[PDB]
C-alpha cells in the first residue's frame, strides 16, 4: 500500500508512505524532481508545531485570550488542513479557535471532520460555524448563538479571565453573537500577519520545494509559448493553461489572479489573461501568483519576447531598467532595516515610468501575499508599517515598467528570503536574454 | 484587428470583435464548440442590464437605500467585472455600492480602474475600499473613515433619507466606520442570494454555454482517465489537471474544491484530490464545482468504473440507487413547490446509506453555489427556506451513496433549470454504463 516502493513507513517529509491515506500533498512527480535537484524536504510535523507554537505565542504576547479564524489561509497556517480552500474563501463554513494555552479547536464541514485529524494539535473536530445565508437561510442567527456559546465555554476553560478575542474576519451575525457573550473583538489579522511573517526552518524548506516546482511549471509554459505563439490560434488562455496543469500535477493548489497578458494588453498592466490570439514579435508578461506545492505561494514575474525579430530598443531599456530596479531594491534587504527606510531609499524609476509603477516595491509572501507591504514613497503612509525586517521573512521584490499610453510593459519579480545577515534570492528563473540586451 | 475574421464589428454575444480588447471572455475554441453544438449565445449587455435592474429592485422592495458588496461573486453579479477574483475572495480590496436609484459605484484596485469601464452601468471607478492589514497595516482605520464618508455622501445623493445599508460581508474596521456614519447595517446576503436565484433569459443562455464547455472539458478528462488509469504512475492530480486546463482553454475561471477521488478514498466522501496513484478495477468519483465560461458555475458529479473486471454487485446497486435518488427528486421540481416540501417528499435512501448521505439533496447555482439549500428531513431547519420555487431558478440535484466503513461511494449530480411548467435537466453527461448494470 506504499505510494513510494523505495521508502519505508514514511515519506521524506515524515508523512505516511500510504497510497490510500486521507492527507494529500506533493505528488511522486514533484518528489522525484526535488530529489533529483538535491532539495531537503521539510518535516511537516515539526513545521506544524512551529506554526502552532508561534501563533499561540502571538496571542499571549498581546494579552489576548484567543484567536478565532475564518479566513482559509489563516486556518491553513494554524492547522495545515485544507478543505475546499477556494470555496471556503467566499463561503465562511469553517473556523479555528486557538486559545492562549495553545488549545485548538476546528469547526469543520459537518460531513468532513476527518480532514484535520492528521494534525493532533487540532484537539477537537466540531461543526456549526457556518454563519451565512446560503448555508442557513433565515436561521443563521440561531446557530450563531450556539456557536458563540461554544466559543465562550472553550474560552472560559482555556483562557479564564480573558475577554479579548482576536477575530480575522467574521460575518455580522457571528460578530454580534460573540459580542453578546461578552467578548471584546480584537483585530485578528494584526496577529496572523505578523505571526506568518517569520518562517521557521521547515517552512523555508517547503518554500524552496514549492519554488522549484513553480519554476519547473513555468519552464513548461515557456516551452509551450515559444513553440506555439503566433500560429494564429494559440491564445493567452492556452499558454496560461499549461501553468495551471503543471502546478496541479505537482500537488499545487490554485492561482490567485489572471495576470498573464500579450502584446498591447500588457499596458496598462493588470489586464487579465483571456482569449487574445498571440502574435509573433510581441511581449508576453506574467505573474505566477501561484499557490503551489505544500500550499506555499510562489509569486514571481517574468517578461518574454517571442519572435523572429529583435525586440525594440525601448523594450530592452525597460527590461534592463526593471531588472536594475529589483536588484537594487533587493540589495537593501537585511535584518534590522526598517520597512519605511526601504521605502525612503528605493531605486528611482525614470520619470516616464513613475505614473504606472507597481502598487508596492516589495511585499511579504508565505501561504499567499502577506504583510508587510512596502509602498513607494508617494503612496507610503506614515505609521503604517513601522517595523524592522527579521531573519525568516520572505519578500517578493517587484518591478512594473511601462509608459502612459505605451504599447508594452515589463513585469519582473523575484522572491527573496531574509537570512541572519542579509538576503538570499530564492528565484533562479532566467531573464529573457533578448530583452536583457544580452542577445 | 478582429479575433474572429468571419464576423463584423461584434462577436455573437455582442462584445467587440477585437483581439486587443481589455475585456476577456470565452475563447474562439469555446465559441467554435458552441456554434457546432447549436447553442444560442447570451447578449452580455442585456444580461448585465437584467441583473442590475433586478438587484436595484430588490433594494427598493426592501426599503433599503443601498447594497454594498465586498464578495467578489456579488461584485461579479452586479457589474460582470472580474479582477483577480480568487485573490479578491480572501483579500477584500474591492467594493460595489448600488443605490436605490440604481446608481452604481465600484471601488477597484488603485492600479486597475479600467477593468469595469466596459459596463456603463458602473457609473464611477474609485479606489480605497481595501480595509485589511496586508494592504494598510496599522492605518486601516484612517482609510476606513475616508471610505465610510464616501459611502455616506453617495447615499445622501442617491438614496436621500435612507439609513438602511445592506452589506454582504465587511471587515470590522469597515463596519465600525459605516456605523459611525449613521448607517443601520442590513444583511446583504439576504438581498443578493434571493436576487441571483432567478436567472434572466441571457443568464440561462450563458449557463447553457458554460454547461457545454464544462461537459466537453469533463470528456477530455474521462478520455485521459480511461487511457491512463492503472499505468502505475497516473495520479488523481494528473487526471484532475486535465479539467483545470480544458476549463481555462475555454475561458473558464477556477475550480472551487478538490473533489475528485479514487478507490477507497471515495469513502468517506470529501477526501481531496491528491497524489494517490490510481488503479485498474476501481471507482473514480468527482464533482466539477467549476466556475466556467462566462463565469457561470457548472456543478455536476459523476462516478466512473475503470478496469478489466466488472464492478462489484454492491457498487452497481449503489449507483442505481444514486441515479434513482436524483431522478425521483428532480421530478418534484416545478414552480410553486415550497422548498420545505421538497425536503419532506424526497426520495428515501436505504437505511445503509443514511448515515453518510450528502449535506443536501438540492441547492441553487449561478455564479457559484447559491441559495436555496434543500436539506434532508433530518437536518432541515423549520423556517429557514420558507419560499416557493419559481421559473428561472437553477438547482443541482445531489446524490452521495455509501456505507459506513465502506470501501467506495457513488456521487452523482445534475444541474436543473426550473421552467414555466416544470423542469429541464441541463446536464447531458453520460452515466457510467457498467456501474448502471448495463453494457
Ligand atoms: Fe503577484
Ligand atoms: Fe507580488
Ligand atoms: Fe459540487
Ligand atoms: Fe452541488
Amino acid at each position: 500500500r506504499k505510494i513510494d516502493p523505495s521508502r519505508g513507513a514514511t515519506l521524506g517529509d515524515g508523512t505516511p508512505n500510504d497510497n490510500d491515506r486521507i492527507e494529500i500533498g506533493p505528488t511522486q512527480l514533484a518528489f522525484s524532481e526535488w530529489a533529483a535537484a538535491g532539495l531537503q524536504l521539510p518535516n511537516l510535523d515539526r513545521m506544524r508545531e512551529y506554526r502552532w507554537k508561534r501563533l499561540t505565542q502571538a496571542i499571549v504576547d498581546r494579552g489576548y485570550g484567543g484567536l478565532l479564524m475564518f479566513d482559509p489561509l489563516n486556518i491553513r497556517y494554524a492547522t495545515d488542513s485544507t478543505n475546499m480552500q477556494l470555496w471556503n474563501t467566499h463561503n465562511p463554513f469553517r473556523a479555528v479557535l486557538l486559545c492562549a494555552d495553545g488549545y485548538m479547536v476546528i469547526w469543520d464541514y459537518k460531513n468532513s471532520p476527518f480532514l484535520s485529524k492528521f494534525n493532533p494539535l487540532v484537539r477537537e473536530q466540531r461543526s456549526g460555524a457556518d454563519l451565512f445565508y446560503f448555508d442557513r437561510g433565515d436561521k443563521v442567527d440561531v446557530q450563531a448563538d450556539v456557536f458563540a456559546n461554544e466559543v465562550r465555554v472553550l474560552m472560559q476553560d482555556h483562557a479564564p479571565g480573558h475577554t479579548r478575542l482576536a477575530v480575522d474576519k467574521i460575518m455580522l451575525h457571528g460578530l454580534r453573537a460573540l459580542e453578546a457573550q461578552g467578548f471584546e473583538i480584537m483585530e485578528g489579522e494584526e496577529v496572523t500577519e505578523k505571526t506568518r511573517a517569520i518562517k521557521g526552518p521547515d517552512e523555508i524548506l517547503a518554500m524552496r520545494c514549492a519554488s522549484h516546482a513553480c519554476e519547473t511549471a513555468v519552464a513548461e509554459m515557456e516551452k509551450f509559448a515559444r513553440a506555439h505563439v503566433g500560429d494564429g490560434k494559440t491564445s493567452e488562455d492556452d499558454i496560461w493553461a499549461v501553468l495551471h496543469a503543471e502546478n496541479i500535477k505537482r500537488g499545487g493548489e490554485w492561482i490567485e489572479t489572471r495576470l498573464l497578458a500579450s502584446g498591447p494588453r500588457t499596458n496598462p498592466w493588470f489586464q487579465e489573461c483571456g482569449p487574445r490570439i498571440t502574435q509573433k514579435n510581441e511581449i508576453i508578461a506574467f505573474d505566477t501568483d501561484l499557490i503551489g506545492s505544500y500550499g506555499i505561494c510562489v509569486d514571481i514575474s517574468r517578461t518574454w519576447w517571442i519572435g523572429d525579430q529583435k525586440p525594440r530598443p525601448d523594450m530592452v531599456y525597460a527590461m534592463q531598467h526593471a531588472h536594475e530596479h529589483i536588484m537594487t531594491n533587493m540589495e537593501m534587504l537585511k535584518p534590522g532595516v526598517m520597512i519605511p527606510d526601504l521605502t525612503a531609499n528605493c531605486h528611482r524609476l525614470d520619470d516616464k515610468f513613475q505614473a504606472q509603477k507597481y502598487g508596492c516595491l516589495m511585499h511579504g509572501v508565505g501561504l499567499c501575499d502577506e504583510w508587510p507591504l512596502v509602498a513607494y514613497p508617494d503612496k507610503a503612509v506614515p505609521g503604517s508599517y513601522d517595523y524592522p525586517l527579521e531573519p525568516g521573512m520572505v519578500l517578493c521584490v517587484e518591478a512594473a515598467v511601462g509608459e502612459v499610453g505605451g504599447d508594452f510593459s515589463i513585469k519582473l519579480e523575484d522572491q527573496v528570503l531574509i537570512t541572519e545577515d542579509g538576503y538570499e534570492n530564492l528565484t533562479t528563473y532566467p531573464f529573457d536574454a533578448a530583452l536583457m540586451g544580452l542577445a
